[PDB]
């Protein structure tokens, strides 16, 4: 497998073009893995088109100061209201794999999420992170010992939250058709994808929350009753996601699901939103709709493919800068102002 | 007429591609007959796009066991909540014609529907069925003797229900432009498509229900008042269908009609739903919307074209497996759970 | 020295609302308030009653020749009309023959008796009144697993054919039940378990997933939560979510044959009757309670004729007129 290895800054004008550019340097199989989604990708398209359902108004300013994109989540101050989503196998995009991603995220000044299915050996990731905050993403194992193992690993690696992914990564079914050091460290000699439950229950959430010693986000929530159940089971955060349309097909665009969840959560726990964030305007819309931060996924990996850590950094830089402009135009001085924006309801949808 | 004759399993990744693949092996005239629909096919397109109007939510599991797709209808246990729709002239797709279809359905473990316009001679069908359950589809003859004849035939052939099709198969009018052993057995020497009424009435339904000695499904229902009238006339089931858009043009997509019918039927009799089922997600949505089972039509015939009974079996296998995955993602352990799913209302339609 | 009525006689029931007032004349004040009252200032009890005006019946042409037949069946038991007796505590507040009187009325009429956890009659006394007729046992969730096991064993040995697990305590018992409780009861009962007090569709789905064999849509006659919807307003959403998985019993506010029809049209298999049967009991013992069941059956027959319905299944198929104006129209 010959992943790109060049490290360089890139002039990111938009994130959509990064996909096609990346397709030129990433081996076809790995590229398809990263870019593809369930079915005929109609729900991935829905993730993207959902942003046109609620539109931004320009508004007069009410404050004199320059815009400030910084925010805090779980008591940690970060440079802008976006974090890195947990994504498996960054080596499919770049030889520096998760270490490169971590470097970009740490240098930028936000939170790195580490997939249990990382191709890098934490020590490798740690060198990219250089002290930066990190959250650990897990799947629910059928074997309770394996959950104990990964929770221990996460605490040892200095994780400050656990991301409990609700859906099993068999991959999800598409119409079209490395090792895993972190888990192999604990599965070795056991002979145990199929090791995890296909879907978690409130009881699973309670088990993980009770034993992690850390706040647990439940990731993959798209229905408000699941958010309420998860919080009652002991979740410390709700991560609204459809995993970039990689799981359930003929489901809504993730952004359409956010307000009903935010209204039901009603401030009880922080909300992370993802699945389809491509522009600064999307970050603003998520915050206006109830998210505390958003997670970024595919665009960062395409950046990684194109320039290693500097290419990934350029993508985070693009989002921060684009968000600043959206703040100016919406009359927003800070991230809290964005949470107060009125959106225009577009009943016409994408074609207008 | 040179229909395909090869028997083989196929790797079914999606059912849409089976159409185009089939177009390569089926003679053009026969292929057009199977694939085509009324007008410019706008209502066939509507059948397909209707599935995007109600979207699936992923939901937390509430039960520990592996998903079980089995269900019961009319007291017969079947492997998954789908049956074979009555389709004329399977010989247009494959030399093993209805016998091949029957073999696939019987081996899979569901119900075979036999079209009155079968190209095979029941004895041929019977050898494929090998004891498997079968329902008999009839049209309402103008001549009452001919109805007596076919009802006798059905009872003799061990049918456990009658499917009374409400609309006469003159074909339906398109913008573009074998024998029938089962009916010829009774029409011989009579000199009698035009032998049947163009449309049935409640009085017809009552006549058939009174004399069949078997539960009668009325097939082609798209309006709730017709469902109520049919039940009052003695129907034992409602089969919601527009016959794969082969009859009335500039009518709604079949799935859009299902909830109003299900609400009016209100549990009185079982509901079979068809017209446009292409994915596991569609089976789930139909059940969530009030159907007890769905019927499969064109995809099975395309499978038949491509691999005889094994090709048709591969299609049923695809639906069963895809449904299992949808059950996992929706937190559903069984077919009853699917009937309880909440769907997301998408007011935007296909383009989102 | 509680002086409950003791006369046994048939009564000419023209409407059930007048039974409350008439009953107030013969039942001791304290007992009467207990029966007739509800939470808060009774706004939710009034909501139970006014909710029937939100969906209105249409007269319709007939499509069959035969006279109306009210018979139905639930859980394989054939009953005379689509209503059963709700579980109500302490019938001795209404009449000296207490639950034995009510049981006699229900069995003579030909429907199912529900026996409250707080019955004032002994089972032997009730058994005599039932004379073999079907009965369901209503229980609360005990905090002690062994007490639950004992109650479930007693019920099945007493010939119960279903258990009604009431989700809310009025009053050893849990105040509110959870899915786990439902599962524990369903797992050990050996009988279909109805979960009673459901008003929200998500609870119906959870209950069924936990092993309930029936959903009993109720707010216990507005006796529990105040400033909640009228029970009938909650029924369609629940019926749509249940989607035929298990039978639905509906109660809380049924007073007319039109209400029985509207409940069936909206997804209930049967309804349960409560206060009106007890007012009948106060007024005439088992014969007075019987007269109330007879009123509902005859009044439903008239409603069937007018709606063009020959049988209980036809009622399940009625279209209702949506009245967005509500009570004052
Ligand atoms: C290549 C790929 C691998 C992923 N692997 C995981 C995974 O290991 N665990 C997880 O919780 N989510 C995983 N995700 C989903 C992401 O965390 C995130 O929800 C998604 O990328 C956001 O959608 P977007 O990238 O289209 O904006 C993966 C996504 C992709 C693109
Ligand atoms: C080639 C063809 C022939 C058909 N012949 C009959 C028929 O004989 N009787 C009948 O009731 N329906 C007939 N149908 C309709 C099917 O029973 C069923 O309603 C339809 O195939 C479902 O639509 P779908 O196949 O697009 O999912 C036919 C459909 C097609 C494709
Ligand atoms: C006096 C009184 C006592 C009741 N006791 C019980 C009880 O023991 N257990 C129970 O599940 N419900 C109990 N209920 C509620 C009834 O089962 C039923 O839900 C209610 O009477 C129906 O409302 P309605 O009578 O106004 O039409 C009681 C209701 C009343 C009026």
């Amino acid at each position: 497998y010959n992943a790109p290895s060049e490290i360089k800054y890139i002039d990111v004008v938009n994130t959509y073009d990064l996909e096609e550019e990346a397709s030129k340097v990433v081996p076809h199989g790995g590229f398809n893995y990263i870019a593809g989604a369930s079915g005929d990708e109609w729900t991935k398209r829905a993730n993207d088109r959902a942003w046109k359902h609620k539109l931004l108004y320009p508004r007069l300013a009410q404050d004199v100061e320059a815009p400030d994109t910084s925010t805090e989540i779980l008591g940690h101050k970060i440079k802008a209201p976006f974090i890195m989503a947990p994504i498996a196998a960054h080596g499919l995009a770049h030889t520096t794999k998760e270490a490169g991603t971590a470097r970009a995220v740490s240098e930028f000044g936000t939170i790195m999420s580490i997939s249990a299915y990382s191709g890098a050996t934490f020590e490798e990731i740690s060198e990219g992170l250089n002290g930066g905050p990190r959250w650990f993403q897990i799947y629910m194992a059928k074997d309770d010992q394996q959950n104990r193992d990964i929770l221990d690993e996460a605490k040892s690696d200095g994780a400050t939250a656990i991301i409990l992914t609700a859906d099993s990564t068999v991959s999800g079914n598409r119409d079209r058709d490395f090792g895993m050091p972190i888990v192999q460290r604990y599965l070795r000699g056991t002979a145990e994808y199929g090791a995890s439950k296909q879907k978690i229950s409130p009881r699973d959430i309670e088990e993980i929350a009770g034993h992690s010693g850390l706040p647990v986000f439940v990731k993959g929530i798209q229905h408000p009753e699941d958010a309420d159940m998860a919080i009652k089971r002991g979740a410390s955060g709700i991560w609204v996601s459809n995993h970039g349309a990689r799981q359930l097909y003929e489901a809504p665009g993730s952004f359409d699901t956010l307000p009903a969840i935010a209204e039901r959560v009603n401030k009880r726990v922080p909300i992370v939103f993802d699945s389809g964030v491509r522009r600064g305007e999307h970050v603003a819309k998520a915050l206006a709709s109830g998210a505390d931060v958003v997670a970024l996924g595919r665009p960062v990996l395409f950046g990684l493919a194109l320039g290693g850590w500097q290419g990934a950094y350029s993508v985070l830089d693009y989002f921060q800068k684009d968000l600043t402009r959206v703040m100016q135009l919406t009359g927003s001085q800070n991230v809290e102002d964005l949470k107060g924006l009125d959106l225009f309801d577009n009943p016409y949808g994408y074609e207008y």
